[PDB]
C-alpha cells in the first residue's frame, strides 16, 4: 500500500510520533516504547555493551560539541547496584547530534532523553537571480523511507523533495518552514534553500518498516 505522508514544521520527536502512528528485545519499562524508538535505543545499548560488556543498557544520554558533535551515554546493567557509567562517542564526521525520548528499563514514570546522530547538510551554494540571493544545499538520503530535515537555529527556508518509486511514479513537495518530514516515501533527493545566509541543516533517514 502506497501512502506517503508529508509534514512541515514538526520537531524531530513529532516526526518519530508520525512514524509510529503510520503503523498503528525490550527489557523492563522499555516494553513501553514504540518499535521506532526502541530500535534507536537498542543501537545505544550496543554502545554500552561494547564499552561495559554484556547486559549493560543505555539509561540516558546527551549531545555536546568538543571540536566534533559528540554523544555522552549513561549505561547500567540491571543486575548491578552501581552508579551509572558513561561512555562518549563522537558522531561520525559530517554528522550532528540531536535527541529523542524513550523509556529506559527502570523508570516507568516518564521517558528520558537519548542522543542520535544524523547528517549535516551544508546550505552554502549561492544562487543569484536579479538582486535576490539564496543559498542551497542538497541531500541524497541513504522500499520506502521515513525522512526528516530541519534548519538550524531560528532560520527557515524552502525544503524541496523529489522522490521516485521503483516503477517510475513520482512524489514531490516544495514548501517553506523550519522542517520537513516524509513518512513512507520513495527514495529521493532533498534540496534546502534559504535567503538569509549560508547555513546548515540536519537530516535523518530510516527505512520505513
Amino acid at each position: 500500500v502506497r501512502e506517503p505522508q508529508i509534514f512541515f514544521n514538526l520537531t524531530y520527536t513529532e516526526y518519530l510520533d508520525k512514524v509510529a502512528a503510520s503503523h498503528g528485545e525490550p527489557f523492563g519499562e522499555e516494553s513501553r516504547n514504540d518499535r521506532v524508538t526502541q530500535d534507536m535505543l537498542q543501537a545505544l545499548h550496543d554502545l554500552c555493551v561494547e564499552r561495559f560488556g554484556t547486559g549493560y543498557r543505555a539509561v540516558s544520554g546527551l549531545c555536546y560539541t568538543d571540536r566534533r558533535a559528540t554523544r555522552k551515554i549513561e549505561c547500567n546493567k540491571p543486575s548491578v547496584r552501581e552508579r551509572d557509567r558513561s561512555v562518549t562517542r563522537a558522531c561520525p564526521k559530517g554528522q550532528e547530534c540531536t535527541t529523542f525520548n524513550a523509556y529506559n528499563f527502570r523508570n516507568r514514570h516518564h521517558q528520558v532523553t537519548f542522543p542520535v546522530c544524523g547528517p549535516r547538510i551544508e546550505v552554502k551554494d549561492r544562487h543569484d537571480i536579479g538582486i535576490h540571493t539564496e543559498w542551497q544545499g542538497t541531500w541524497y538520503p541513504e522500499g520506502t523511507y521515513d525522512y526528516f530535515a530541519q534548519m538550524a537555529g531560528t532560520l527557515n527556508g524552502y525544503f524541496g523533495y523529489d522522490g521516485v518509486y521503483s516503477d517510475g511514479y513520482k512524489t514531490s513537495s516544495h514548501g517553506y518552514g523550519h522542517s520537513w518530514s516524509c513518512i513512507n516515501c520513495p527514495r529521493g533527493k532533498v534540496t534546502i534553500t534559504n535567503t538569509y545566509r549560508a547555513t546548515w541543516a540536519f537530516g535523518y533517514t530510516s527505512p520505513h518498516s
